[PDB]
C-alpha cells in the first residue's frame, strides 16, 4: 500500500495504459478519478474498479472542460496528490501529406491538453502547499523523429520538454514532475498505430507486428503492466529527489 | 562564392538572424526571397542588397499566406533550392501563469509555422526532383526545459523533432533537412549580463556567429548530413 | 520486503553510498556480499550490517581478484542475482594539467573495473540461466563534460555506454543492465582551489544551485537501487536514470 | 583556400579518413604533418601529397612518442594551429567474451591516445597564445551502445565526453575543441550481403566515404566556426540523430 490515502487523476483512463494505472493505484490504496471524453466508457471503467474510483467526463482540448473536471475532482476528493497525463491520439503521414486537421487534433490532445492539465494540477498543488506528483506519458517517439510520424513525435518531444520546464519550476513547491516513455505497447495501443500505417506500406497482414516485436531487444512488445511499477514509484517518497526526468520503459527499444 | 545559381526563401527576414542570413546568402551569389509579416520592414533590406533580393509578405501562422508566398517565390525564381525557417516569437512565464494567448501565438509561429513552411518547400522540391535544403532554427531551449520558458522550450523541442522526422523522410528525394541551435543571442537587467558572462566563449551570441553554419548546411559539402541539429552557442550547451 | 531470498554483490561497499545500498538491500530481505579493496574496512562494515552481510576483499583493478571474489560469493550463496557496480574514484584537473598517474588510477576503477565486474556477473548469470540484475553507478558527470573533471566525466560517460551495450547484449539471457546517475552527493580542497574557493564555499554554491534545494544524500538513491533490482523493472533495459534533484535532465 | 598558412597534425593519417583529410587540408593551403605508428606508410603518403606534407612517426599509446612527435612538428612548422585526432582501432565481441588484450589496445588508441595528443596540442596552443583548433574523431557508436561493440562504443563515448570537457576548458585560450561522428564508412564470426544491408539501411542510401567528412573537417578549423565549442557533429547520412 505504497499510495495509501493519496488521490490521483488519470486522463484517458477508460481503456489501455490509463485503465491499468487506475487499477494499480487503487490496489496501492489510492482514490482515483478516471477522466475521458466519453462519459459512458469512464462510467463502465469505474464500475470495473469499484468504489475507490470516480468517473469524470473531460475534453482535455478545451480549457472550460479542464477547469470543470478539476473542480469536480477537488470537490469530490478535497485535494489532488497525483496527476497522470495519459490522454493521447496517434496519426501517421509523410510530412508532405500532413493535413492541418490531423496536426491540430493530435497537438491539441498530446501537447496542449497535457500542458493545461499539468497547469490545472500545478495551480491546485501550489495553493494547497503540501506538494504533489505530476507524471506525463511521453514515448520513444518523443526521443527521436521518424519518417511518417512527424506530428506524433513532435507532440511527445514537447511533452518531454514541458516535463523538464515544469519540473524545475515546480520542485520548490514540493511538486515532482517526471515522465514515462513507453516503447511499442501490444494489443489495443499497437492496433491504433497499425491502423494509421495502412495507406503507406501495410506489409502483409500482421507480419509487421511480429517483426517490430522481434526487433525489441527484450523480445516482445510491451504490456501495460510493464509500466505500472514505474507509475507507482514516481508517485512515492522514494522518488522525491527525481525531478524533470523521462524514464524509458521500452524493453531496450531506445536508450536514454 | 558558395551558393551561385541557388535560390533561397528566409522567413522572419526583416531583422536579426534572418536579415544576416539574407545578406550572407546574397554575398554567396544566391537569389533570396526575404519573407516577413510586414513587407515594408523588408523593402529597406531588399533596396540595399539589390536585385538578387525580393520582398515577400508572408505570415507563417496562416496556411493561405504560406501558399501565396511559396507560389510567388516559385513564380519569380522558377524554383526554390533552400528554405530557412527563421520566423520565431519568444514568451516567458512560470507554467502556473501561462495564458492560452501566449501559448497559442508562440506555438503558431515557432512550431506550426516552421512545420507547414517545411511542408510547402518539400512538396515543391519533391516535384522538381533536383533535391534541396531546409534549415530550421532550433535553440539550446529545445534541448532541455528551463523554469520560466516552458512554451518557447517546447516549441523548439518540436522543431528539433520535426527536423529529424522530415530529415529521414525527405533524404530519398535529395532534400537535406537540418537545424541550427543558437545559444543566448543579443536580442533587473542582472540576468541577461549574468547569463552573457557565463557563456564559455566569453560573450552572448550575435547573428554572424551562425552564418558560417547557415552557408555550410546549404552546400554540397553537407550532402551526407541528415536530420541533425548543430549547437552554435559558444559552449553554452553540449550536444 | 522487495528482495526476499535475493543475493547481491556491491563493490566499494565499506563506506558511503555502497554501504547505504548494502544496508537498504538487507532491510528488503537480501543477503549482501560487501566487496572492497580494504580487508579491515570491509570486515568492520559487515560487523556493522550484521549476519545477512558477508565480507569479500576485492581489488576491482585486477582480473585475478575479480575472478576470485565472484567465484567465492557464488560458492557462499550458491548464486548471485544482483551486482551493484559502485566502486569509484574522483579526480579533478584542467585538461592541460592531467597526469598519467591520475588518468590511469580513475580509469582503472571507474571504467575498467566496472566493465570486468559486469562481465564476471554476466558470465555467472548466463551460466545459471535464471537471468539477473546489474546496476552501474554512473553520474551527471557522464552526461556532459565540464572544464575541471575531464577524466572523471569521460570514465562515467564510458559507464553509461557499457550499460547500454551490455543492456542490449544481455537482455536475451533475462539480465537487466541499468544505471543510476546521481547528481552531487554529500580531493574536495584540490577541486575547490581551481576556482580559488575553499571546499566549504564550493559545497554551499553547488547545494544552492540544485533545483530541489540541497545536495543529495545516499537515501535519495536507495529507492531506485531497490526498484531496478525487482520484477517491476523487468522491461527496463540499458537505461541510465538521473536521481539528481533536477541538477541534470534526461 | 580556407586554411592558407595554417599548420595541421593528423594522427593515423597513412590511409582512409586521415589521408583524405591531409589531401583536403593541403588543397586548402595548409601545411600538414601526417603522423602514424608506421613511419614508412606515412613517408609514402607524404611522397604522393607533395612538400606541403611532412611525415612523423608517432605511437599515440606512448607518452614519450607523443612528446617526440609534437616536438618534431613544432620544430619543423614553428607552431601548430590544428590537431585532428583520427587514430582509431576497432574490435567486436559480446561483453561476456571481451578479452583484456582487446580492451586495453582499443582503449589505449581511441581514448587514451586521443586524450594525451589533445593535451599535447592544448599545452603548445596555450603557450603560443594565438588560439587553435582540435578536431576529435568520434562515431555514431559513441552516441549509444550496441550488443557486439561494447569496447569500441565506450571508447568513442569517452572521446565525445573529453571533446566537451576540453572544449569548455580551452575556449578561454581561443582553442576550439569539437568532434565529427561518422556513421558507417566504406571504409564476421558471430553471423557480399551484410555490408550493403547496413549500407542500404542508411537513410541517405549508401555507406559513407571519406569525402562526406572533409567539408566538416575544413569548416571546424576556420573562423566561420569560432563560436562552435565542445560539439559533436553527426555526418552519418541520417543513421543517427543528435
Amino acid at each position: 500500500m505504497r499510495l495509501q490515502g493519496k488521490t490521483a487523476l488519470i486522463t484517458g483512463a477508460a481503456r489501455g495504459i490509463g485503465l491499468e494505472f487506475a487499477r494499480a493505484y487503487i490496489a496501492e490504496g489510492a482514490r482515483v478519478a478516471l477522466a475521458d471524453i466519453n462519459a459512458d466508457a469512464v462510467r463502465a471503467a469505474v464500475e470495473s474498479l469499484g468504489p475507490q474510483a470516480v468517473a469524470v467526463q473531460m475534453d482535455v482540448t478545451r480549457q472550460d472542460s479542464i477547469d470543470a473536471g478539476f473542480a469536480e475532482v477537488i470537490g469530490t476528493f478535497g485535494h489532488l496528490d497525483i496527476l497522470v497525463n495519459n490522454a493521447a491520439l496517434f496519426t501517421a503521414a509523410p510530412v508532405e501529406e500532413v493535413t492541418r486537421a490531423d496536426y491540430d487534433r493530435v497537438m491539441a490532445v498530446n501537447m496542449t491538453g497535457a500542458f493545461f492539465c499539468m497547469q490545472a494540477a500545478a495551480k491546485h498543488m501550489i495553493a494547497r502547499g503540501k506538494g504533489g506528483k505530476i507524471i506525463n506519458m511521453a514515448s520513444q517517439a518523443g526521443r527521436r523523429g521518424e519518417p511518417l510520424v512527424a506530428v506524433y513525435c513532435a507532440s511527445k518531444a514537447a511533452v518531454i520538454s514541458m516535463t523538464q520546464s515544469a519540473g524545475l519550476g515546480l520542485i520548490r513547491h514540493g511538486i515532482n514532475v517526471n515522465a514515462i516513455a513507453p516503447g511499442v505497447v501490444d494489443g489495443e495501443h499497437w492496433d491504433m498505430v497499425d491502423e494509421h500505417f495502412a495507406r503507406f506500406e501495410g506489409l502483409k497482414p500482421g507480419e509487421k507486428k511480429k517483426l517490430v516485436g522481434a526487433a525489441v531487444p527484450f523480445g516482445r512488445m510491451g504490456v501495460a503492466s510493464d509500466l505500472t511499477g514505474m507509475a507507482i514509484f514516481l508517485a512515492t517518497a522514494e522518488a522525491e529527489y527525481i525531478v524533470g526526468q523521462t524514464f524509458g520503459v521500452d524493453g531496450g527499444n531506445w536508450l536514454a
